[PDB]
C-alpha cells in the first residue's frame, strides 16, 4: 500500500490548492473511485468544491473526512524543497499539504479503494466527504456538504478525521473530541431610571459574563464566552440609541448543548425584562468519543499494525470534525505528524504515509469485517 | 417700530439661509449698524459666518443674540405662500424663519438702533451677537464667539435670546433659565473561572451605574439632570468600549461634580479608561430681579399682561452664553408655527416685540 499512498499523495501535492482553490485534488480522486464504482456528488458552493462519493447500500455509513486545499506558502525561496515539488529526501516527502493533509488524504483513498475492492458487496456504506475550504473562512466546506445531507435526512455513523494527529511518534495521539461553536447575535429593542432599557441591558450582560455555563470535565476546559461586538447608535452625538446589538460567542464542550445554552440565554433575557430579537448561527456540535465500536477500531488498528497504544485526545490543530459532529455522527481524528504543518518545508515520513494506509484499512476491517 | 420691523424682517426673510449658509444676512444687519456707529468684527469659523456688533465701550454690556440661519423648508409645494418671499396675507408675515426667529432678530436689531440713535451717550454698551449656526452643529457658531470673547476677558453683563418663548398669547412666557450640557466620551481599555474580575464584566457594572445613577431631582426651578448614552461601540486588537453620554443638568450639579463622580465609579471597578469631556453649556436661572424686572416691565408695558417665567422649553444658544457668565433671559414671537411649513408671525405681534426690547433696553440703562 506504501507506493500506491505516496504516489497519490505526490499527485496531490504537486496541485497548488490554497483555499478555497482545488485545483484539480477532487477531480483526481473522483476519478480512481468512480471507477471503482463509487457513487460521486459534487457539492459546489460559491468558490469551493466539496465532493461526497460512496460505495455501499447500507448503514453502518462510515466517511473519511478530509481537505484538499492547503494554506499559503509564504515565501517560496525559504523553501528548501520547492513547495510544489513532492520532492522525498531520505524517506521524508516535502512539500505544503505533505503533513496537512494530502498525505494522510492519500492514504485513507487508498484504504477505502483496497478494502472495496477486496469486498464489492461489503456491509455498510464506505464515503468520502472532501472539501476544497478547511483551513480559511470554510463557510462552504464541509457545512455545506452536511447541511445538504441533513436537508435530506441522510446519515452518517461514524467518522474518522484525516487531520494529523501524531505528537511525537505515529500512532502515539487519537483525537476524539473538539468543543462546538455557537454564536448569539442578540438585537435589544427600544433603547423610571431603572426602566432605561440599556440599564436592563447591562443587567443582562452582567450576569451572561459571569454565568458558569459548566466546570467542563476531564477531557475539556470549561466553557468559553467572548463578548464580541457591542454596538448601539449610529456616531450621532445627543441621538439616543434604538437598538443596541451584542454579539457573544460560546467555544463549549458537552457539559452542554447549544438548546441548553439558547434557552438560558433566553431565560436570562426574560428575567431582565427585555424585549429582543436573536440570530442564532450554530459552527458545529462538540463531540467525545468514548471507549466503543469507533473508538476501539482505530485504536486497535494502530495497536495491531505498528505496536504503539494511542493516548486519546482533545483539541489541537483544527478540523472539520464538529461540523460533522452536527449530523449526530461519532467521530475520531487520526493521522500522521503535525510538528510541520503550515510551515515552510512542511513534510511527511513516506513509510509513516504507509502505516497510515495499513491503518485505516484494518480499522475499516474492525468496523464492518 | 412696526414697519421698520417687519421691513427688516422682509429683507432677512428673503435670503433661504440654511445653517450655517448666512445669505448675507449679517452683511445686511452689520451694514445698518456701522451707520448708526457700531464697530463691527467678525468671527467667521470654518463655513459658519457670526457677528459680534458693539455700540459703546463700558459696562454694562446688553447683548442681544440670535440666529440668521433656518431649518429647511420642505418641498415648496406644501407652502401657501412661497418660503422666502416674505409676504404679509392678513396681518401675517409667513416666511421660514418668520418666527424661528427673522421676525424676532429684526426686533432687536430696530430696538438696539433706535435706542442707540435716541441715546448716543448712553451708558453701558448694546450689542448684537448673530450666528448662523443655532439650528445645527453649532460649535462653529456663539461658543466660538464666546470663546473667543473670553479669551480677551471681554464680558456680557445681560443677555436676551430673542428664541420664540411665547405659548399662546405674545408675551405670556419668557425663559430665564437652562439646564446645562456635558458630554462624556469615555474609552474604557484592556478589554479583551474567576468570571467577576473580566473587564467586559466590570464595563457592565460600570454601565448599569451610569445608566441608573440619580444626578439630583431637580430643584424649585428646574426638572432633574438626566443622562442619556449616545453611542456604545466595542469589537488581539486594541481592544477598548466606547460610551458617548450626555447631561443636561440643572443647578444642583455642576460640571465638576459630574466628572468627579463618573471617576469614582469607573475606579470603583478598577477599570482602565481614558475620557474627555467636552462642556458646552452651563445652566443658568435669572431670579427676580434687574435682568428680569427690565423684560417683565417691557412686556406689560407693551401688552398690558405679565409673562410667566418657565425654564427649558424649544432650544437657544443661551447655556452657550451663560459661560461668560452673563445673565440670560429669553423672550419673543409665539412659537406654535415653528420649523413647519406656512411659518409665520403677527406683523402687531413683530411690532409689539420691538417695542417690548426697546423698553428692556430703556428699563436696563436708565
Ligand atoms: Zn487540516
Ligand atoms: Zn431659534
Amino acid at each position: 500500500m506504501k507506493e500506491k499512498v505516496v504516489s497519490l499523495a505526490q499527485d496531490l501535492i504537486r496541485r497548488p490548492s490554497i483555499s478555497p482553490n482545488d485545483e484539480g485534488c477532487q477531480q483526481i480522486i473522483a476519478e480512481r473511485l468512480e471507477k471503482l464504482g463509487f457513487q460521486i456528488e459534487w457539492m459546489p458552493f460559491n468558490d469551493t468544491l466539496n465532493l461526497w462519493a460512496k460505495h455501499g447500500t447500507s448503514e453502518p455509513v462510515i466517511a473519511f473526512a478530509g481537505h484538499t486545499d492547503v494554506v499559503p506558502t509564504g515565501d517560496e525561496n525559504q523553501w528548501s524543497s520547492p513547495p510544489f515539488s513532492a520532492e522525498i529526501i531520505d524517506g521524508m516527502l516535502y512539500g505544503r499539504g505533505a503533513a496537512d493533509m494530502k498525505g494522510s488524504l492519500a492514504a485513507m483513498i487508498v484504504a477505502a479503494e483496497e478494502y472495496v475492492k477486496a469486498n464489492p458487496n461489503h456491509k455498510g456504506t464506505i464515503a468520502l466527504l472532501i472539501t476544497s475550504d478547511e483551513e480559511a473562512t470554510a463557510k462552504d466546506g464541509t457545512i455545506h456538504v452536511v447541511e445538504t445531507l441533513m436537508a435530506r435526512d441522510e446519515k452518517i455513523t461514524y467518522c474518522m478525521v484525516g487531520e494529523p494527529s501524531s505528537a511525537k511518534n505515529l500512532g502515539d495521539v487519537v483525537k476524539n473530541g473538539r468543543r462546538g461553536s455557537i454564536t448569539g447575535n442578540l438585537y435589544i429593542q427600544g433603547i423610571h431610571l431603572a426602566e432605561n432599557p440599556i440599564h436592563k441591558a447591562a443587567l443582562f450582560l452582567q450576569e451572561l459574563t459571569t454565568y458558569q455555563w459548566d466546570k467542563g470535565n476531564e477531557f475539556f476546559p470549561p466553557t468559553s464566552l467572548q463578548i464580541a461586538n457591542i454596538h448601539a447608535g449610529t456616531g450621532s452625538n445627543n441621538v439616543i440609541p434604538a437598538e443596541l446589538y451584542i454579539q457573544f460567542n460560546l467555544r463549549y464542550c458537552t457539559e452542554v448543548t447549544d438548546e441548553i445554552i439558547k434557552q438560558k440565554v433566553a431565560e436570562m433575557l426574560e428575567k431582565h425584562n427585555l424585549k429582543y430579537r436573536i440570530e442564532w448561527n450554530l459552527s458545529g456540535k462538540p463531540f467525545l468519543t468514548k471507549p466503543g465500536k469507533l473508538l476501539d477500531s482505530i485504536t486497535s488498528a494502530i495497536e495491531e499494525t505498528i505496536g504503539i497504544t494511542p493516548k486519546a485526545e482533545t483539541g489541537g490543530g483544527t478540523s472539520d470534525g464538529r461540523f460533522i459532529a452536527l449530523m449526530g455522527a461519532e467521530v475520531v481524528e487520526f493521522g500522521p505528524l503535525n510538528s510541520t504543518i503550515h510551515k515552510v518545508n512542511e513534510c511527511v515520513s513516506v513509510e509513516d504515509l504507509g502505516k497510515c494506509g495499513e491503518i485505516y484499512h484494518k480499522m475499516l476491517v474492525n468496523l464492518l469485517d
